[PDB]
């Protein structure tokens, strides 16, 4: 505005619609909450309790060393917790990577309509964004591999499984490009969908965790059910976690969300149920989807991305018209040829229901 | 410095650059029995903001409202003032380091007073900022000075907290609001009081007084008086231009949405807040009467702690804050630059926390003789 300080940086000078944000707009309620990959399937019972435990104990800062999450984290994933930092949900952490390596003008190497919050930050510390198009629905290692080399990139970005298009690569495939890049780029893998990927998609721990150069982030906002509580953890090497003691605000995470992940990964048995009916509920978009003559696609996700074998035009219309005519929430990718798909995300049995019933009228309503 | 594991390259700056009662816990091998050392409210937040954060609890898997539509809205109709002017945040400390980023270039000075707030300080250094700092003047922070300072340098940032933390001390309105309008328009101040609601209203200017200045922002807390310190809910007021590069900064989704939600019913809960605002003036008196009573020097307050001057030098008060914690379970603070650390800083708390200090200060008084 023409009300702004006058010396903001030079950088700061020359620099997503949320679901709330969307029901202002159409002026009413969403009846079903399946575009930003929160889970309605909800967190434990025995994390909610927790919550409603730890809500008399909200008047103390959390603990600024993240102690007793730290421990559980390390016990659960059987590697040390000097190898892990926590932070703000991986968005947070995100931020914090960014910050830690990119200059002004450095380049900064990710997927061509990758996940856009990474980008977001890169822009906001005034890297240079360099994309590297999406291979078969997949993002590109050795591309991205190629793009670092070429620009000399301190910094790159992969999601294993990915966002948008559910894709996944084998764990060996991500341990040979990790290993392949040059020691001065920092790869920053995000595994926002651990929980409900194949196994053998996921890098042991022990074939990264010595590379100073390779940060592993993980949320409890997916499948843990606690995407409002904003935890997030990496693992690196020591001397790579100690860096975010530098940059982070040490007393920073939220007293109830800490309490909420500590008791979330003590309750396997319920994220192993919330798995299965996170499958479940991907192979029902998958019917849906077919019966409406549209294409879904293999996902590892809590989401399945549709190719509505179309244009971006179509998808967006799509999205447009299970909004406004049914007060469903989906989302779609950003850039072709991913936007010839929808992005739509797993619920509960209800919200599938008004699904199945509302996509075949929203297809025989463009025809 | 970094390790020998650490990626090689951070940027230059990165590679360059308070125990908490938890650790504490942890170091002496026992719980905090009165935990008066970080300017939490023990007074915790009010039963109806329990309330709201038990009914929220299933609402947590989803992300909070970027926008922060209705939290911006309770407060506009709090404060009499347009949601346009404010900005959400984790907290003040959340805050601070966004406003550090938006103004702060590699190298640029930054004023602040000698021995004030340390989280601003660790934001500067943390982008490369040069801190300028400022003697207190007689447990003030000292207004005169920091404009010299900030003239002096041209400097594009100013710190002032008002009430001050940790000498508790504040400037009347009309003082604050000169220095305000004494600096020049190119230096951004940010006006810190988190300890507000605690504060003689005379301390605090008007809204209207410094609204339509782009180069002030005012930040203010739940933490505090509002006993949400945990949730880390944070907002500033500005003018719209200024809030809005926030906006261009932040984590758009960052908010817990139980936070939010216990942040709203702590705004309606006003009757609450005049109740514990007043037990904490009590717990002040009641902090000045035990330090008196052990022949040590209680000063002036207007917010949840009292600083107390024990009238030796740091390594005295030191002998205090770790005999009180060793010996009795008992966890307070001091500042960390003379001679503002002759003192030791002891937070507000209900009458059990208040009943043990008195027993276990002039035990450690008397064994330190
Ligand atoms: C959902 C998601 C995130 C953000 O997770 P938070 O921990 O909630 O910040 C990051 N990366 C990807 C790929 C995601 O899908
Ligand atoms: C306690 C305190 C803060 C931090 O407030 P949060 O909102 O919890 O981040 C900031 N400034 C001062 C002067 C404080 O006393």
């Amino acid at each position: 505005s023409m009300s702004a300080f006058s010396r903001f940086t030079p950088l700061i000078q020359s620099l997503f619609v949320g679901p709330e944000a969307l029901e202002r707009q159409h002026g009413r309620k969403i009846a079903a909450r399946i575009g930003a990959n929160e889970s309605g399937f909800g967190p434990a019972p025995s994390v909610l309790l927790a919550i409603r435990q730890a809500a008399g104990d909200t008047w103390k800062y959390a603990d600024p060393e993240n102690h007793d999450l730290k421990q559980a984290l390390a016990r659960h994933l059987g590697t040390s917790p000097a190898n892990i930092a926590i932070g703000e949900g991986i968005d947070g952490l995100l931020g914090q990577i960014v910050r830690l390596v990119v200059e002004a003008g450095a380049p900064v190497v990710t997927s061509l309509g990758g996940y856009p919050t990474f980008n977001y930050h890169v822009a906001g510390h005034g890297g240079r964004l360099v994309t590297v198009p999406y291979a078969d629905d997949r993002e590109d290692l050795e591309g991205l591999l190629a793009a670092v080399g070429r620009e000399n990139a301190p910094l790159v970005y992969l999601a294993n499984p990915d966002n948008p298009m559910g894709s996944w690569w084998p764990a060996e495939r991500v341990v040979a490009f990790a290993q392949a890049l040059p020691e001065t780029t920092l790869l920053v893998l995000d595994e926002a969908y651990c929980e409900t990927a194949p196994r053998d998609a996921l890098p042991p721990i022990e074939s990264l965790i010595d590379k100073p150069n390779v940060i592993r982030a993980r949320t409890f906002s997916k499948a843990y059910g606690l995407a409002g509580a904003r935890i997030g953890y990496t693992l690196s090497t020591p001397g790579t976690a100690q860096a975010f003691d530098k940059i982070r605000n040490h007393f920073g995470m939220s007293r109830i969300g800490v309490a909420a992940a500590i008791a979330a990964l003590a309750d396997q048995d319920y994220l192993k149920e919330v798995t299965l009916k996170i499958a479940n509920s991907r192979q029902r978009i998958g019917r849906i989807a077919a019966d409406s003559g549209l294409a879904p696609l293999p996902s590892a996700t809590n989401f399945v991305a549709v190719d509505c074998g179309k244009d971006a035009s179509y998808a967006r219309a799509i999205v447009d018209r299970l909004m406004s005519d049914h007060g469903i929430f989906i989302r779609m990718p950003g850039v072709a040829p991913l936007n010839r798909c929808i992005r739509i995300s797993t619920a509960p049995d209800a919200e599938m229901d008004l699904l199945a019933a509302a996509l075949p009228e929203v297809i025989r309503s463009l025809a």
